[PDB]
C-alpha cells in the first residue's frame, strides 16, 4: 500500500485531474468482497508501472460525490485518466495478468 495514493473528492482535482500522466483510479467500498480481491493485484502493477502510472484508490462511501459524475454504476470499476479525460475504463474485478493487458493497451 506504500505505493497507492488514497484520494478523497477534495483532493480528486489535483491529484487525478490536474496530474500529469496516467491516473488509474479504483472506485470501490467496504464491504464489495470483489474489492478486496483486487487490493492486492492493484499493489503489484503499482509497483511494477511505477514512473509510468498513479494507482489511487476512492472509497465511494466516504467519498460520495465523485463517482456519480462519472457514471459509476458498480464497484469495483477502475477508469484510466489522462490529461483530466478518461481514456478507458473496465468494470468489474480482473486478474493481475489482465490489469497489465489493459494497461499496455491504453500506455503510451
Ligand atoms: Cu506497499
Amino acid at each position: 500500500s506504500d505505493k497507492i495514493i488514497h484520494l478523497t473528492d477534495d483532493s480528486f482535482d489535483t491529484d487525478v485531474l490536474k496530474a500529469d500522466g496516467a491516473i488509474l483510479v479504483d472506485f470501490w467500498a467496504e464491504w464489495c468482497v470483489w474489492c478486496k480481491m483486487i487490493a492486492p493485484i492493484l499493489d503489484e502493477i503499482a509497483d511494477e508501472y511505477q514512473g509510468k502510472l498513479t494507482v489511487a484508490k476512492l472509497n465511494i462511501d466516504q467519498n460520495p460525490g465523485t463517482a456519480p459524475k462519472y457514471g459509476i454504476r458498480g464497484i469495483p470499476t477502475l477508469l484510466l485518466f489522462k490529461n483530466g479525460e478518461v481514456a478507458a475504463t473496465k468494470v468489474g474485478a480482473l486478474s493481475k495478468g489482465q490489469l497489465k493487458e489493459f494497461l499496455d493497451a491504453n500506455l503510451a
